[PDB]
């Protein structure tokens, strides 16, 4: 289905730019009966290279020639158990910043990545700040009082947050957290999207 | 400003469809001067029906000539305290089901709407469901054990989810939720977007 | 109508972030029942800033309260006589640059503006650039031959165009035509959707 | 390259959904030293049904994996001379329909795809229905009269349209075209956007 989806999206824009097999193979340098072969279901075994090109000669991209991500829902939902969470040790310059507790996805929300995040660290003075990421992020204190740092990692702003507090930090704002000074850690529900 | 963003996108739409305050006026049944004075910043005291036609005129939408919500972020970041949460409570067949604790929102994401709702009921046999909402929503479940329900309201779908557990609810999905049976009430963060 | 679909959409929006009449009512300084009014088709009246400051209370844009710009399609097609299609003298620096024939348009595609351009001047070095615009727009050569300009007017890139060539110029690009040095004019069909 | 986009959006995916080498390579039964390799531009031998896997994986799609079809303009201009377009024959039930002239297209705009159609035959009652197609459709009849049919190709509407005429035909929407009856043949210019 992966190659199926592809048979078919092939053939759409083929079709969609007025090209036949035959017209199409020779800008590949293909046999006019390989190309019928992809908009069969054959498509398959092709390269990433080859698709690259394919996706040239069409003048569109790899994307769109391919499937959408599948649906992973049982009628419109999608549990996750607590001890089913994907763990992640988080560790900026040898250290231990982050604990990256993983929730639910979903192949229809590829965007949305719930977490859960355990701040080690309790030492504001030595808050490590990212570049910054993609994707707006809400956050919101579950335990222990957070020390959130955000824009200039040279001169940021900064808050503390007690447990309750909910944050919104806009996509390639760079920022980062610290358990309240001296209070020795603090979680976090971080959701990007 | 909510005057002014329009001021320019009247003018960027009539020039885009080759008008001039003369031709526009005229369609309108406005003054020449009218439209000159609209595209300055009067257009202030339009009424909503006046601003329909305008749009029609113009082949386009209002909100094609209106600004989108403005900004309302300190440098990216926009934080909200625990005892500054809108409360709203819910009640369905004059029945106090959820109790609604609004999280932090802003203008530059105007789907994002994070919740702490208190689930009240703790029995399942009479869960209470909407007939679904658009926009996708990530649910955690913060306290209790919580009783979802999820599909067609008749011959509905069950989940019995511990705290700790995170689900997603696909948009236009009709769902419910309960305490675990007797268990008293539950709590839970759910996010739409 | 715009009251209508104002009506059903702030109805929407409300329940969204979890306010009732009296919530929203407050934020600003209207009465239960007025809110309640406008849910009920009764908000035409409202001029352009309250629907900007009603907008921004339900941390949104004035758009995505009002309702699409509408169908104007028979059965999924609009056409046009060339005799019915409106005209607009363009004049830059106090001479006929363009005229501009308007073709179909539709709102179920308001970013699409199709026009027949006479290109009035026949002198290349007295080119007349605009500032670019939003949107991609294609063009084909109908009559003449066209001499066209691109980028920076200090010093744009060339072409010779021959009745039968196609252009495709990506938005805020800037670009300029005359015909061909001495031909006197020469036509073009522009589309920017 | 596509490998290099790949190997960039790869590693970009892998760190939000918080997988390390480790963790992306055992899903997939592969080897840490492996999937750094791919996000070191090594990937490109993959084949297609790997990387729907790969893709699935990280609970996305191939397209987000891969990079955008690529630019393809001059200073954000693209030239085409007549005597260059690409032509394709249109045969329907054995008899020649259209022949397909086409003009200027772009990475930047794959959806975009001009032509310049000849409509071959002259007798309506032997229309030939397409099935719609995705995108809208701008036409502009540039020679002879057209005898355009949309709708319900077993009961369609109508409409003669002479030189000069333009319409738009929604996506999906069925359409049928030939010469006025007898004229022998007619030519149209279509733009799918
Ligand atoms: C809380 C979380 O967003 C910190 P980072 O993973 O973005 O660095
Ligand atoms: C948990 C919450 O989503 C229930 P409802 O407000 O959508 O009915
Ligand atoms: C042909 C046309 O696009 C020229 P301008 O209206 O964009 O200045
Ligand atoms: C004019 C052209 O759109 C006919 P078809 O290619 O869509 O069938």
């Amino acid at each position: 289905t992966a190659s199926t989806g592809f048979a078919e999206l092939l053939k759409d824009r083929r079709e969609q730019v007025k090209m036949d097999h035959a017209a199409l193979a020779s800008l590949l340098g293909e046999t006019p009966e390989t190309v019928a072969a992809w908009e069969n279901g054959e498509g398959g075994e092709l390269t990433l290279t080859q698709l690259g090109r394919i996706a040239h000669v069409l003048g569109t991209s790899i994307g769109a020639l391919t499937p959408p991500a599948g649906n992973d829902l049982d009628d419109g939902v999608i549990i996750q158990m607590p001890d089913e969470r994907p763990i992640l040790k988080g560790v900026r310059d040898n250290v231990d910043y982050y604990v990256y507790n993983c929730l639910v996805r979903t192949k229809r929300a590829p965007s949305l990545v719930p977490l859960v995040v355990d701040v080690l660290t309790d030492n504001p003075d030595d808050a490590k700040f990212n570049s910054g990421h993609a994707g707006n992020e809400f956050l919101f204190v579950l335990e222990g009082e957070i020390h959130m740092k955000w824009g200039d990692k040279e001169n940021p702003k900064e808050a503390l947050l007690p447990t309750g507090a909910s944050m919104f930090v806009e996509e390639h704002v760079p920022h980062a957290f610290t358990a309240a000074k001296g209070t020795g850690s603090a979680k976090l529900i971080a959701v990007n999207f």
